[PDB]
């Protein structure tokens, strides 16, 4: 049907955002991105099928209820969130669709008939980690501590037994992207045929 | 959502293409069409979304056995069809969806729960529809009377109670024109003002 999609999960700071950016790059027109749905009115510049897929709530509640939907939220009375035939109609296109979801995510991805691979970075310990995240300066010493903690729980919950099919370790950038492009080796090539 | 949809039929030749493609000339960003699924393998330079709702053979038949496929068809092992979540999709966006379907098209969306203002455009008789056709002199002999026996299904077909909302007689096409658009007003309006 086309090629297997990808979740990427970990830390924020761990590197996966320099990992994507590093994947998108040197592999044009290979990754893609599923469109969420909505119940919401669209909104000016806003156009089906780009932004968002428009439903209305009996729709999207009745699929809801078929499993059809990773994630979900209502907002102000409109349901928003992300459907697997989304993510399927990336797939349809012989791209890779990128999920980057938390712990949560990951288990609702398994939920339905969606054949990803799962693939989480992680820092090779939390005294790196620490480091990385205390050379510049975003948090306020609170919001780090926080984010240390937060991390410390998707560490631990990376080593479920059978949970991510490819765990990675930050060691060097060099050396993850090497490790994170031979998982998705031939999800690519099947793409770059 | 919004606007409400509209369904367009009746007999070929009848002026239901030529006042379409008129009110679409005059009304810019208000009329759109939908989007219809597949099964099928994207072909190059088809986009999803625009050309086509790429999707699986699960959910084509989960999603038709929910009722939401007008019309649906198969051919070289995949299926086809138009769904009222695309009709939908066009109507959020503050577009009077057209469905220029046939009669069978036409009781189709009665199933469904979209809301659609239901006209049907006719000649004045078969008489006057095959004067009108046979000045074209587009078509041969076999084919211009198939195209009256096909009508008259059709013309018979528009004589039930409940089956149309408006019903337009194309004496002139500035009339039937006229009357197109004064059914069409209130949806337009809404249109215009969003």
């Amino acid at each position: 049907s086309g090629p297997r999609p990808v979740v990427l999960s970990g830390p924020s700071g761990a590197g996966k955002s320099t990992l994507l950016k590093r994947l998108l790059q040197e592999h044009s027109g290979i990754f893609g991105f599923s469109v969420p749905h909505t119940t919401r009115n669209p909104r000016p510049g806003e156009e089906n099928g780009k932004d968002y897929y428009f439903v209305t709530r009996e729709v999207m509640q009745r699929d809801i209820a078929a499993g059809d939907f990773i994630e979900h939220a209502e907002f102000s009375g409109n349901l928003y969130g992300t459907s697997k035939v989304a993510v399927q109609a990336v797939q349809a296109m012989n791209r890779i669709c990128v999920l980057d979801v938390d712990l949560q995510g990951v288990r609702n991805i398994k939920a339905t008939d969606l054949r990803p691979i799962y693939i989480s970075v992680q820092p090779p310990s939390l005294h790196v980690l620490e480091q990385r995240l205390r050379q510049r300066n975003t948090e306020t010493e609170e919001s780090l501590v926080k984010r240390l903690a937060a991390a410390q729980a998707d560490m631990e919950s990376s080593k479920e037994p059978g949970l991510f099919d490819v765990v990675i370790i930050n060691d060097s950038l060099d050396q993850a992207y090497a490790e994170l492009k031979e998982a998705l080796s031939e999800e690519i090539k099947k793409a770059q045929r």
